[PDB]
């Protein structure tokens, strides 16, 4: 037959602690899903699962979807191949922050990247600048 199922309200505009504490009061459980990315939404409730807004039972669980942090990444070195690669690859890997230098170079390496400013082997976050350096002389 059917059984008391109601539409919880979205703490949205709120923490995730105030979405934990509105569900808690209710009964419902909470499973806090926090996601370092590219994509990083704030630690706040911005938007809520559709469990939430579908009429479920007084006390089901909720997912809260949090994202703690961008996320990092070793930078390729694809950079020195071709100036366009350095860019699009980058931003393919999730970089989204650029800045272009020239160093002087031997005649060799004009036009080409020599590489970047901060260490390519290291982890940077996606939102770092990366400076990206190109040989002309």
């Amino acid at each position: 037959g059917i059984t008391r199922d109601v539409q919880v309200p979205d703490v949205r505009g709120q923490s995730s602690a105030d979405a934990i504490a509105t569900l808690q009061n209710r009964g419902f459980k909470i499973r806090t899903l926090q996601k370092p990315d590219s994509t990083i939404p704030p630690d706040h409730v911005i938007g809520t699962d559709p469990a939430a807004n579908t009429s479920v039972s007084a006390g089901d669980e909720i997912t809260v979807n949090v994202s703690t942090g961008p996320e990092q990444r070793e930078i390729p070195d694809v950079s020195t191949l071709t100036y366009a690669e350095a860019v699009k690859k980058l931003t393919a890997a999730g970089f989204g922050r650029f800045k272009q230098a020239n160093s002087p170079s031997t005649p060799e390496l004009v036009g080409k990247v020599i590489g970047t400013n901060p260490p390519a082997n290291q982890t940077s976050a996606i939102t770092n600048v990366v400076i990206i350096i190109v040989g002309s002389g």
